[PDB]
RNA sequence: GGGGUAUCGCCAAGCGGUAAGGCACCGGAUUCUGAUUCCGGCAUUCCGAGGUUCGAAUCCUCGUACCCCAGCCA
């Protein structure tokens, strides 16, 4: 429960409502993103728990800003999530011939005018946030000469900025909204949905109410940064005939730490190539979080988490890889990799090799086991052994022994080094009676792979708040090692979480793989306590 | 000038009857993943100072801090 949740359940308890319709209403400028995912979460959430209804909407009013890449894909990231909205998806474009009555309406009331202050003049005669505005000196136009000017915008007979559509309401509002707020602009730009048909578009503020009041949406939900917004989404509800007039509620819209949400940026990001696209498993998108391996049921699970306030907040990455590790760890099933490998040969080995069955999940014998092939040259993690070290360290040291995972308890005995004194083979023993734990790969059964170890983007918790973010940007955030891996992820499907042991959740990424190199990348690591 | 918000390091519940929960953090037990699982510790205190009350995070003053708004963007 939250507190709209509170609001929802005293409507339907004193009888305002019988029903619940909220909407989903993002712009096709850009993809969907975690902050989004929110949204999602929350909007398709309440009407599925009230078995209401939820919109999938375009918010497509804006042109020269709008696509029809990210339409598709807008589509794509919400399916994914695992929601459906109701009915058709619907488009602010959709009522473009609705919303132009309305301005008629608005006209013939005389709470509207063709003005012509420029787009410099109109910030002047607008005011501060301090002192007032004033009357542009084309208010007072007759509702005659209104219809006649309206209808020569329409017709394309004003050029861009030459003139737009306002409401008359009060300069000397202390909302800078309600200072009269443009309801069309020209522009002559496609539109991705209405082609040319359109040289006049409607703004977010006239456009977003009247949808609404037409879809018979009964509680618009959207971030805090509208709360001024909303004296002018009821001023037109208002002032048209429209039989119903929802009600907006804000809450806080969400920041994840290290991260940057700005459309604007992300696609600077994007534009100026610093990632690979919008899914680049670096990027807090949707698809890049999916491509970097995370579960549609750990971010519904992180929406569960993070609630619904009016407080501006900061959530850490540490909340966001809490939840697909808790994910991953119940689903995963785990497998051997070597990012960083040394030789190490067994000496005392008799055979071509051997085959060790090794489980899928060693706390669920219900996921079944596998014939990991076991040999006397196989590959470690370099970080793994060490000629001397304290008590602490439980690995491999020059001294004692250590068990290979699902193995041989093999022991250190010699060590090969190359010139510049690195360590190129390890010589140890082993007795086959035996089966301080490390991963290994027969180098025999290896199977090159490529990892991509992935980081944090940026370096500082609010790159947002920088002179200039990209200057802030990890060159880290990305580290290709190459490595080798059991056969058994010869199968590996792209998009399924395997769990690297002693590693971290990794899958493969579908964008750069092939047949004989496999790239996986890491989705996040285990808890390195 | 106006509109909002103030509860553990980060989120968050509480709606006059005496501070849930989660992430993170610290221990202690188990463990062929320094993982998982288990155990326990984690706000006499709710921006501040004063009021009312038997009892206030919650009600009342009176301050303070932060965020938002001046796109013919959404
Ligand atoms: N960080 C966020 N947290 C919560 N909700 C968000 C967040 N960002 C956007 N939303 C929600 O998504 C809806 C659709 O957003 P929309 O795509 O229209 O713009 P935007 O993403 O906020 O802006 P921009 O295009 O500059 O990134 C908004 O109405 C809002 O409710």
């Amino acid at each position: 429960t939250n507190f709209i949740r509170q609001i929802i359940d005293e409507d339907l308890a004193s009888g305002k409502h019988t029903t619940v319709h909220t909407r989903f209403p993002p712009e096709p400028n850009g993809y969907l993103h975690i902050g989004h995912a929110k949204s999602i979460c929350l909007n398709f959430g309440i009407a599925q728990d009230y078995k209401g209804q939820c919109n999938l909407r375009f918010d497509d009013t804006n042109p020269v800003k709008e696509d029809i890449e990210y339409v598709e894909s807008i589509k794509n990231d919400v399916e994914w999530l695992g929601f459906h909205w109701s009915g058709n998806v619907r488009y602010s474009s959709d009522y473009f011939d609705q919303l132009h009555a309305y301005a008629i309406e608005l006209i013939n009331k005389g709470l509207a005018y063709v003005d012509e202050l420029t787009p410099e003049q109109i910030r002047e005669y607008r005011g501060t946030l301090t002192q007032p505005g004033k009357n542009s000196p084309y208010r007072d136009r007759s509702v005659e000469e209104n219809l006649a000017l309206f209808e020569k915008m329409r017709a394309g007979g004003f050029e861009e900025g030459k003139a737009c559509l306002r409401a008359k309401i009060d300069m000397a509002s202390p909302f800078i909204v309600m200072r009269d707020p443009v309801l069309y602009r020209i522009k002559f730009a496609e539109h991705h949905q209405t082609g040319n048909k359109w040289c006049i578009y409607p703004m977010y503020d006239f456009t977003h109410c009247i949808s609404d009041a037409l879809e018979g949406i009964t509680h618009s939900l959207c971030t805090l940064e509208f709360q001024g917004n909303r004296r002018l989404y009821d001023w037109v509800l208002d002032n048209i005939t429209i039989p119903v007039h929802p009600r907006q509620y804000e809450f806080s819209r969400l920041n994840l730490e290290y991260t940057v949400m700005s459309k604007r940026k992300l696609n600077l990001l994007v534009t100026d190539k610093h990632v690979e696209g919008w899914d680049d498993p670096r990027m807090p998108t949707i698809s890049g979080l999916r491509r970097r391996g995370y579960t549609a049921a750990s971010i519904r699970e992180f929406c569960k988490r993070i609630g619904v306030t009016k407080q501006d907040n900061t959530i850490e990455m540490a909340s966001l890889e809490s939840c697909i590790r808790e994910d991953l760890n119940e689903n995963a099933p785990r497998a051997m990799a070597v990012i960083d490998p040394v030789k190490l040969v067994i000496e005392n080995y008799q055979g071509e090799g051997e085959m060790v069955t090794m489980p899928n999940h060693p706390n669920k014998p219900e996921m079944g086991s596998r014939q990991v092939p076991f040999s006397g040259e196989i590959w470690i993690d370099r970080a793994d052994f060490r000629e001397e070290a304290n008590k602490q360290y439980k690995r491999l040291v020059l001294g004692k022994e250590v068990r290979l995972r699902n193995a041989y308890v093999i022991k250190a005995e010699r060590v090969e080094k190359d010139a510049e004194g690195n360590i190129t083979t390890i010589f140890c023993t082993y007795d086959a009676d035996t089966l301080g734990v490390i991963h290994w790969v027969s180098a025999a059964h290896a199977l090159p792979v490529e990892i991509r170890l992935y980081d944090r983007l940026f370096s500082v918790p609010n790159p947002g708040a920088a002179d200039d973010f990209l200057s802030v940007i990890n060159p880290e955030s990305l580290v290709i090692k190459q490595g080798f891996a059991e056969p058994s992820l010869k199968d590996a499907v792209a998009g399924k979480a395997f769990q690297f042991e002693r590693e971290g959740y990794f899958c493969l990424d579908s964008r750069h793989s092939t047949a004989e190199k496999p790239v996986f990348n890491r989705t996040v690591g285990l808890r390195d306590t």
